[PDB]
């Protein structure tokens, strides 16, 4: 099977994905419609359920709507089995879990959406359409709660398989936090205290923690594709690791998770997350600069350009960052007028890098501002809209032109509103050309571009006003006009590859676990895949994937590099991270650390997930408010299982580290359970 098969679902940057709320797309069957007033038939009510479920989308599978665009993914809401109360809402008169945030069962499915057997139809139904499937997950959380009022909802109940596990009023096994709500004014306040009042899971809580895991192998071995991982700003860094780890232990697929970036926000946190987890992010960088740029007129095309170039450099998987013009918690993209700007956000994000993710309604123009507006019953399936079509003639282009998939991108000319950039994968080219200006046509002088001498032609076919463009021998094109609201699309995918690799998944593992590597140019015949320097044993081998075993080399980040049967070597796809053993959530606490101001205290120890004495690496800063406070300091943290690790805590700030004295502290990790290990600081 190919880099492009359906079945490999560890990469995602060949994919289009169509996101989905349910329960407001198509009504398949209403026999399992929710009765009273849970249920709105009228489909107006915003918080009720409409009624939409997985025989819907089924539907719209079977049909050819969806595969009429190129979808090649879907991720629809979390399925799990959620709270059957109607909460009281001023505005809405009533609020329901029609959403699928409000998880009581992680383990059942919501009736509502469908049974086991039509969760396994939609699966199914999917991959018969070369359709990946992936769905949300909210470990966060159950649903709304009072510990004081336990009538009210359900209690936050959580239940295993039908047996309750417990509420959040008398929460005698701790499964919860009880720490009040956040008012987001810290990391660590938004990790440990409640998402407004959504009973705030304590995945420490060894039951839990166990709980979880078991929960998303049931989701696995229904055959899921993805998962989209819900609030991961709100739960531990360390924990989500560890449950990371527990996934792609199992069977690995592409997880990306949801850390809110506003306009204009830097977080060093969120670059580490991507990096470090295990898992990837949706793309809040991208996608607000977009909004600026396309939508809201806050940005030029150099700002645009500047996005580009900065997020490439700080996310180290750029291929698998999840990008998004509007979503399930945004404004709707159209805000009326001209439709133009969305044709060309969608053309932007469908030839741009990482993973393009299109929310549901999009391709009709559907408006709404805020939740629940932006959630309207879908509107219509009119497969002659612009924007449909502008979907259906780009969206393949990741899966035949491998410059869309995993190519670099080059500013090739720039003002306020053109951007032309070129997307380059070898050989293999994409250039695109936009002029957001609705009335102003620009004269391109002085361009070049790594297309071969020809003429190219508009792979739009002039929907978006695109033209020719000729490119002579040493890349210059001949001048030619850009005209208001016009985007272009021209390319050459070339008829040979040297070996290049554009994608390697998972990005986290361990010896013995299989990875796989994928791009253009590795032969049929079986060559080398190198960790560093060190060959692993070949699974598979193909011209566009090969399959390898990690090797037992030294835990650490490794560069994975490939050699063809001929000799020839591919380019080097970076920090592939190999961990010591299967992973623990271990929190980590230190008493009497004293620190001065700016100072904070961190973690290192002698595995490579502490950083291997990286003073530069060392985990933190450590947390000192919610669950212990200053000068006592706690963090989670993912270490290898059984394995007996030596640490000392270290404070810095900018001047001179300052490290325990005394011996190591020492400390065996659990063999499959949380743990919680508490030192005394060491002069
Ligand atoms: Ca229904
Ligand atoms: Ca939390």
């Amino acid at each position: 099977a190919s880099d492009t098969a359906v079945s490999n679902v560890v990469n995602y940057s060949t994919d289009v994905i169509y996101q989905i709320v349910t329960d407001r797309f198509v009504d398949g069957n209403t026999s399992n419609n929710p009765t009273g007033d849970l249920y709105d038939p009228t489909h107006t009510s915003l918080k009720k359920y409409f009624g939409g479920d997985w025989q819907g989308i089924i539907n719209k599978i079977n049909d050819g709507y969806l595969t009429g665009m190129g979808v090649t993914a879907i991720w629809i809401p979390q399925p799990v089995e959620n709270i059957y109360a109607v909460l009281p809402d001023s505005t809405f008169g009533g609020s329901t879990s029609y959403h699928g945030y409000w998880a009581r069962d992680f383990k059942r499915t919501n009736p509502y959406f469908g049974s086991f057997t039509d969760f396994q139809n939609l699966i199914n139904t999917a991959h018969a359409h070369n359709i990946k499937v992936i769905i949300d997950f909210a470990p966060n959380h159950t649903s709304p709660a009072s510990e004081t009022d336990p009538t009210y909802a359900e209690n936050g109940r959580l239940y295993d398989n039908g047996t309750l596990l417990g509420g959040y009023t008398n929460d005698t096994n701790g499964y919860f936090h009880h720490y009040g709500g956040t008012d987001f004014s810290s990391y660590e306040d938004g990790i440990y205290r409640n998402l407004f009042d959504l009973a705030d899971l304590n995945q420490q809580n060894s039951t839990i923690d166990s709980y979880l895991k078991s929960a998303i192998k049931v989701w696995l071995d229904m055959g899921i594709d993805g998962i989209r991982l819900d609030a991961v700003k709100h739960m531990p860094f360390g924990w989500q690791k560890n449950f990371m780890d527990s996934i792609l232990s199992y069977r690995p697929v592409f997880t990306f998770g949801e850390w809110f970036l506003g306009t204009n926000e830097i977080d060093v946190n969120n670059t580490y997350f991507a990096n470090e987890s295990g898992m990837s992010l949706l793309d809040f960088r991208f996608s607000q600069k977009v909004r600026q740029v396309f939508r809201d007129n806050t940005d030029t095309m150099y700002g645009l350009d500047s996005m580009i170039q900065s997020t490439a450099s700080d996310y180290n998987f750029i291929n698998d960052m999840v990008t998004f013009i509007d979503n399930h918690d945004m404004d709707r993209f159209y805000n009326g007028g001209s439709t133009r700007p969305v044709e060309q956000a969608l053309a932007f994000t469908l030839t741009s890098r990482g993973v393009p993710a299109i929310y549901y309604g999009t391709e009709q123009y559907m408006t709404g501002n805020g939740d629940p507006y932006n959630r309207a019953m879908m509107t219509s399936f009119n497969t002659s809209t612009t924007a449909y079509n502008v979907i259906k003639k780009l969206a393949p282009l990741r899966k035949s032109n491998p410059a869309i998939a995993y190519g670099t991108t080059q500013q090739r000319w720039i003002n306020n509103d053109v951007y032309i950039y070129e997307r380059k994968f070898g050989n293999n080219v994409a250039l695109v050309a936009i002029n957001r200006n609705l009335s102003t046509s620009y004269n391109i002088t002085g361009l070049y571009t790594a297309l071969p001498a020809g003429t190219y032609t508009d792979v739009l076919g002039g929907l978006l006003n695109g033209n020719s463009i000729s490119v002579a021998s040493d890349g210059s094109v001949t001048p030619f006009t850009l005209s208001a609201g016009e985007v272009a699309v021209w390319q050459y995918v070339s008829s040979s590859n040297s070996p290049l690799i554009g994608h390697v998944g998972p990005t986290m593992t361990k010896a013995g676990q299989t990875i796989t590597i994928d791009g253009r140019g590795f032969g049929t015949t079986s060559g080398q895949v190198l960790f560093g320097s060190t060959a692993g044993t070949i699974v598979s081998w193909d011209d566009t994937e090969v399959k390898v075993k990690v090797p037992s080399v030294t835990p650490g980040k490794y560069n994975i590099s490939l050699k063809t049967s001929s000799g020839a070597t591919s380019n080097t796809y970076n920090n592939i991270n190999i961990l010591t053993g299967n992973q623990i959530c271990v929190r980590f606490v230190v008493n009497n650390a004293s620190t001065v101001y700016g100072e904070n205290v961190y973690l290192t120890g002698n595995v490579a997930e502490l950083g291997n004495w990286d003073t530069s690496k060392a985990i933190g800063p450590m947390f000192n408010q919610v669950v212990y406070q200053y000068p006592t300091w706690y963090y989670d943290v993912s270490v290898p299982a059984g394995t007996t690790i030596q640490f000392k805590f270290i404070k810095k700030n900018g001047n001179t580290i300052t490290w325990e004295g005394g011996s190591n502290h020492t400390y065996t990790v659990p063999s499959s359970s949380t743990g919680t290990v508490i030192v005394n600081w060491q002069q």
